[PDB]
């Protein structure tokens, strides 16, 4: 929630239809309350087309949302003690290439949802191409 915030993503690739992939960013220099919690995850977006969230997770609680095109095949994780969190994408298919961004947002009460709107998030990653070939 803090101003030096800078969020670090690794991973991605190209790989064939069916094969996988994994993504991983780190939220380094948030600061937030302890009566607090935020939530972080990935958008991504294809040539040509509208940016769409992938996948989230609330920290603390573990609270998750998957878009349906990737629900069976995707999974979100935190490492509460690394200060990552990770996108396990398996049996990937053409329609999932895209620049994937990880993305965090304004700390908040345990209460809310875990966020996906691309309105909801106010950090942003540079971004992580991920290409699935025929
Ligand atoms: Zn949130």
């Amino acid at each position: 929630d803090a101003s030096q915030v800078q969020l670090e993503e690794s991973g991605g690739g190209s790989v064939q239809a069916g094969g996988s992939l994994r993504l991983s960013c780190a939220a380094s220099g948030y600061m937030y309350s302890t009566y607090s919690t935020y939530c972080m995850g990935w958008f991504r977006q294809a040539p040509g087309k509208e940016r769409e969230g992938v996948a989230f997770i609330k920290r603390g609680d573990h609270s998750t949302y998957y878009t349906d095109s990737v629900k069976g095949r995707f999974t979100i994780s935190q490492d509460s003690a690394k200060n990552t969190v990770s996108l396990q994408m398996n049996n990937l298919k053409p329609e999932d290439t895209a620049i994937y961004y990880c993305a965090a947002d304004f700390a908040h009460s345990f209460l809310l949802s875990v966020h996906s709107g691309a309105g909801q998030y106010s950090y942003w990653g540079q971004g992580t191409q991920v290409t699935v070939s025929s």
